[PDB]
This record gives C-alpha cells, sequence and structure tokens, in this order.
C-alpha cells in the first residue's frame, strides 16, 4: 500500500532520517532486507562469536569465513553452513570485496563501534559545497550524542591485560617518531571493564564483533533506530528488499519489494508506494537501485553521475611480526581502542587502527587497518543480464594505498628491525590486503548525483542518505561523518520539502 514516507534500508543514513521524519510527524516505512537480530539462537545468543561461526554469520554462503587477519588460527573453526540471512555480507565483486552488515541497523550491527569525526580541513576538501560550520558547531555534536559515543578510561586501558596488544604497537610505533590516539566507540566501556572483572557477560572480551555483539555495543537498533519506534510514527519490515523504483503517473514513487524468508525463500511481492522516498540501503545498495533505475527506465531522468565516483576509503590491511619480548597477547578485546594519526592531509597520510586478534593464544602479530589517501575512483555499471551493479575496480587502482600505508609501516618496521607478516591473507607473499573494503563510499556522490542535501538530481522528493553519498573517502572511520551529513540534510529536507 501507500505510507507518506519509504526509508529503504535501516543503517546510519536511514536511521536518522526516519528519526528526524517520525519526530516531525511524517508517518513512516523502513524496509530492510535483513533480520530484526532479537531471536536467541541455538547457543542461546542472538549473534555467533568468531571462534563459533554458524550461519548467523554469514548472509547467503555456504561455508563460514576467517575475519580478515586471521586465516592462519581461524580456519580450524570454519565449517559448511547452510544459505541463510545471516548478519555479515561480503560482496564479491571483479576486483574488490565489500563487507556490509544485513539487518535492523545495517553496518552498525558487525562494525568496531570506532566513532571518530573527520578533520576539518579534510572535510573542507572532500566537500567543498557544504558549510563546514553548521556540521563542526551543530551536527557532528549532535551525532556523537545521539550515537552514544562514549571514552576508555586510560588507566584501565594502561592496566589491563585486553590493551597489551595496542599498548605494544603504540611503543613500537614510538620508536618510529609516530603518535598514537585513543578512538572513541560506541561500545559501553565500562561495560566492558566489568566484563574483565567477571561481573557482566562478555562480548568484546569474548571473541564477539564482525558478527555482532551479544553485549556492550550500542549498534543502531539501541540508539537512533529505538527513538525513531518511541516516536509512534515509525515502523520496520524486515526480510523485505527492495528491487525497483519508479515514479508513479501521478506523483510519488512506487516500489517493487520482495519478501523473503530467512532461507531466502520468496514469500510475496509488493508494491508500495510513498510521497518522500529516502535511500539508505548504502553505498552499495542505494547505488545498484538507482543505476538499475536510470538504465531499465523507470527513473529515465537519472544523470550520469548516479553510480560513480566510488572508493574504499583508501583501506588497507597490514600486520607486522613483532620481536619475541613483544607478545601481543593471548587475551585482546575485540573493541580497537588505539589509532596511529600520520594524516596530514598530503598523499602520504595514514589514519590507521591498531587491531585485535581473534586468536585467543600468543601469536605475536600485529594487525593494522590503515585508511589512505588514494584518488583512484570506481564506478557501478548496470549489467541488465544479471540485474546487478557491478563495481568496474581493479586491484591496480589500489596501489596508490598500499604505497602510502607501506611507506608508514616502512618507518615503524625500520625503527625496530621488524619485518611483516606475508602470510595472513592467502598463501601467495602478500604483505598488504588490498582487495577488501569495509568502508565503501560514494556511488551517489552528494553535489554530483544529488544537491548537496542528497536530493537526486532529476527528481523531486528523491533522497539519498548515506555512505552512497560520500566522495570516496573521509580520512577516518565513516559512520560518525555519515550520520552527522544525514542529520544535516533531513533537517533542511524537513524543512524545505516536507
Ligand atoms: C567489519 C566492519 C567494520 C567496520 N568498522 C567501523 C567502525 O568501527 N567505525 C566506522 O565508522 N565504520 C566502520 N565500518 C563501516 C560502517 O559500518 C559503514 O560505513 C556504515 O554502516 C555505512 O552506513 P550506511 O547507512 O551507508 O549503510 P549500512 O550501514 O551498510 O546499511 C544499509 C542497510 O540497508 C539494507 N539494504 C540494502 N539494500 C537494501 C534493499 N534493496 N532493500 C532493503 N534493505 C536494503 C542493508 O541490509 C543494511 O541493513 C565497518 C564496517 C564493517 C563491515
Amino acid at each position: 500500500g501507500y505510507v507518506p514516507a519509504v526509508v529503504i534500508g535501516t543503517g546510519y543514513g536511514a536511521a536518522v532520517s526516519a528519526l528526524r521524519l517520525g519526530e516531525a510527524g511524517v508517518q513512516t516505512l523502513m524496509l530492510e532486507m535483513g533480520q530484526l537480530w532479537n531471536q536467541p539462537g541455538p547457543d542461546g545468543n542472538i549473534f555467533c562469536g568468531m571462534l563459533n561461526p554458524d550461519k548467523r554469520s554469514s548472509w547467503f554462503k555456504n561455508r563460514t569465513e576467517a575475519p580478515l587477519g586471521s586465516f592462519l588460527w581461524l580456519d580450524v573453526v570454519n565449517r559448511n553452513i547452510d544459505p541463510y540471512a545471516g548478519v555479515l555480507d561480503r560482496v564479491n565483486y571483479d576486483q574488490m570485496s565489500v563487507y556490509v552488515g544485513r539487518g535492523v541497523g545495517g553496518g552498525s550491527l558487525v562494525n568496531g563501534g570506532m566513532a571518530v569525526e573527520p578533520k576539518r580541513s579534510y572535510f573542507e576538501e572532500i566537500l567543498p559545497r557544504v558549510d563546514s560550520s553548521e556540521m563542526y558547531d551543530r551536527y557532528f555534536p549532535r551525532a556523537n550524542s545521539m550515537l552514544r559515543v562514549n571514552h576508555i578510561d586510560t588507566k584501565w586501558f594502561e592496566d589491563t591485560e585486553w590493551y597489551k596488544f595496542a599498548r605494544v604497537s603504540r611503543e613500537q610505533a614510538g620508536k618510529a617518531g609516530l603518535g598514537t590516539v585513543f578512538v572513541p566507540n560506541v561500545y559501553d566501556f565500562g561495560y566492558m571493564q566489568r566484563e574483565a572483572a567477571g561481573e557482566v557477560p562478555k562480548s568484546a572480551l569474548a571473541t564477539e564483533v564482525i558478527y555482532g555483539n551479544n553485549h556492550g555495543k550500542q549498534s543502531l537498533d539501541k540508539t537512533y533506530l529505538a527513538a525513531a519506534l518511541g516516536t509512534g510514527k515509525v515502523t520496520i519490515q524486515t526480510l523485505h528488499q527492495v528491487k525497483t523504483i519508479r515514479q508513479t503517473k501521478d506523483g510519488g514513487y512506487a516500489l517493487t519489494v520482495e519478501q523473503k524468508d530467512t532461507d531466502g525463500k520468496l514469500l510475496a511481492t509488493k508494491e508500495i508506494s510513498c510521497r518522500y522516498l529516502f535511500l539508505g540501503a548504502g553505498s552499495l545498495g542505494s547505488t545498484e537501485l538507482l543505476v538499475r533505475a536510470r538504465d531499465t527506465g523507470t527513473l529515465p531522468n537519472l544523470n550520469s553521475e548516479v553510480g560513480a565516483g566510488w572508493g574504499p576509503n583508501g583501506n588497507i590491511m597490514t600486520a607486522r611480526a613483532n620481536h619475541m619480548w613483544n607478545p601481543t597477547g593471548a587475551h585482546q578485546s575485540s573493541i580497537p581502542a588505539l589509532g596511529i594519526d600520520a594524516w596530514d592531509n598530503s598523499d602520504s597520510s595514514v589514519f590507521a587502527e591498531i587491531a585485535p586478534m581473534p586468536a585467543g593464544l600468543e601469536t605475536w602479530v600485529s594487525l593494522y587497518l590503515a585508511i589512505t589517501k588514494n584518488p583512484q575512483r570506481g564506478t557501478f555499471v548496470y549489467d541488465a543480464a544479471t540485474d546487478r551493479a557491478k563495481l568496474n575496480w581493479t586491484r591496480d587502482q589500489n596501489a596508490p594505498a598500499v604505497n602510502a600505508a607501506k611507506a608508514l609501516f616502512d618507518r615503524i618496521n625500520k625503527a625496530n628491525g621488524t619485518i611483516y607478516r606475508y602470510d595472513l591473507f592467502g598463501t601467495q607473499l602478500k604483505a598488504f590486503a588490498d582487495d577488501f573494503c569495509y568502508h565503501p563510499l560514494g556511488g551517489c556522490v552528494l553535489g554530483k548525483a544529488t544537491d548537496d542535501y542528497g536530493r537526486v538530481a532529476g527528481y523531486k522528493n528523491l533522497y539519498v542518505t548515506d555512505g552512497s553519498l560520500i566522495p570516496g573517502s573521509v580520512g577516518v572511520n565513516p559512520f560518525v561523518t555519515i550520520t552527522a551529513l544525514a542529520e544535516r540534510n533531513v533537517e533542511r529536507i524537513i524543512k524545505q520539502d516536507v
């Protein structure tokens, strides 16, 4: 049927949008292709941990996979599984694998919780048409509060075995003249202290994050989406995937929406129409919907920028082998707390999170997820034969990102007399993982495919809200930027359009 506003997806852009729509009195339906994650499973927990993956770990795969960096220790726990509506989706393109969350809350279910504001001078570089004072004065603070960002206690951090891995890389980096920074998070650090004291059920301290956290992590279902539901004007329908979007003859938008069960069986195909349509399906999902709509003729006035301008936030993973006298610990909190900030907006910039590893025994490995400044961009290109967007990104397009990450970590290795690991990513000697992405950005870039508030060019009352808006790079973990931009956008759209 008809509903005034429809929001596609339930990640950061979607959740912000729906809350503010509901507070404005606009009856809003959110359509989420994944599950509402609230049913205890066979182990009594909602989510599987990284040491006990099962079908809940994976969106329609037939075998579990080790977390990137940890195959050498965690392939032993991998098992065949039934394809199921699990929480983490590795989306494979030709030369890039993009990891995304599937469920009510999107990537907030599976992410590391790291809540980082971009450097203002970099924000101003990447989005020169956006008023940066309103962002820093109003919208970043608003996002920080609503997301429930918090800060680790420094004495606890210094003392606990669960962060030895972070302290080891801090000391090594310091020998190279390189500084670290604490990383704010939406995981409750007070709860985490109580986990270490044996006072509450463990989650971060029980090798959970990338398939969800059973405790501690304030994902969007607890924050923005709970508040949106609280308005009395928002509902969420799950296992509902939007397939097509058209402008109806009488105005507004009509959607074809497939309802499936958790085995992927098609239960129904529904038509849902609306006055206001907000896309929050992610960099991948929103862009795919719009490239499909353009190239199959259902939104024929979409512009040529739809699909363009994608980048992986310069994501590169690498690892160093510590000296035997610098063990990183068998017990590593699954939530990172420290990063190395070597980001000065130049082409050598690196912001790298000191990543835990889940093996649970001493490996001497330090793992890092680097964020770099690489101008290369890909394009999503509709394939009408398979009805899919294809991302045309080739691995050599990540050479600038690898080069920047390598130059930084070479400094650390030189200062400490250490070498890289070469065996963490596959059998072939490869120190830098250069064909994954946790932070997809772009495809429907703000001011290119849309106006400066995410209004899709060529259409009225059609909005994009999410990581597809960002021009390929933000220099930090992206969800705070997505959230703050979405706060800015929906406030203006409600005032001017609704
Ligand atoms: C392993 C991992 C670690 C990460 N760690 C961090 C971190 O610590 N800090 C950080 O800042 N970022 C992190 N990220 C990235 C962050 O989660 C991501 O940038 C945001 O979740 C993107 O938000 P969007 O709203 O764009 O989008 P997203 O959160 O991906 O949500 C899109 C939602 O739309 C749903 N959907 C898609 N298509 C459709 C459709 N056609 N119909 C219906 N529903 C649909 C989809 O299932 C999902 O629930 C991480 C991500 C991963 C995968």
